[PDB]
């Protein structure tokens, strides 16, 4: 959990303009959060990048979880192996507001982070899920009470987040 170059936003939320895959390889955190979908099909965005960094080991494992347990619900999570990126991967489903999923479930999605003392994570429901990433940061800040180190890939997005927060 050797995080470096993070800007402290609140007592428990830190942010960095970084590739979450590279942060996971450097830090080897106890928990890396995946911005997952209900079937754990890691086809793009952070999910695609984390799965690609495990050479598809995350996807094989996720398919077996789904065969045995069925899909997650929107706002829910499951803990699986972190493979070579972390001890554990907490897969969390935020709402896809572009598919009419309720934004109220973004709070429920972030509540899953509270079962873990320290996490390396992306912002939830950003990108293709369609939520406003600055709103997603506000929900994170209001909801997460454990220590969360957020990695943001896009410098343009990172600068907008840091400008709006501090
Ligand atoms: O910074 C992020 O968490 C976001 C995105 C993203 C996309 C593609 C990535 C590819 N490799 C690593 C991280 C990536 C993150 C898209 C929406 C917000």
């Amino acid at each position: 959990n050797s995080f470096s170059g993070y800007l402290k936003l609140t007592d428990n939320v830190y942010i960095k303009n970084a590739d979450i895959v590279e942060e996971a390889k450097k830090v080897k955190p106890t928990v890396v959060v995946n911005a997952a979908n209900v079937y754990l099909k890691h086809g793009g965005g952070v999910a695609g990048a984390l799965n690609k960094a495990t050479n598809n080991a995350m996807q094989v494992e996720s398919d077996d979880y789904i065969a045995t347990n069925g899909p997650l619900k929107v706002g829910g999570s499951c803990v699986l192996s972190g493979h070579n990126l972390a001890k554990h991967c907490l897969h969390v489903v935020g709402p896809n507001v572009n598919k009419g999923e309720d934004i109220q479930l973004l709070k429920s999605a972030y509540e899953n982070f509270n079962q873990h003392e320290v996490l390396l994570a992306p912002l939830l429901s950003a990108g293709i899920f369609g939520a406003d990433p600055i709103h997603s940061l506000r929900v994170c800040v209001d909801t997460v009470r454990t220590n969360v180190y957020l990695a943001v890939f896009d410098k343009n997005l990172y600068d907008k987040l840091v400008s709006s927060f501090l």
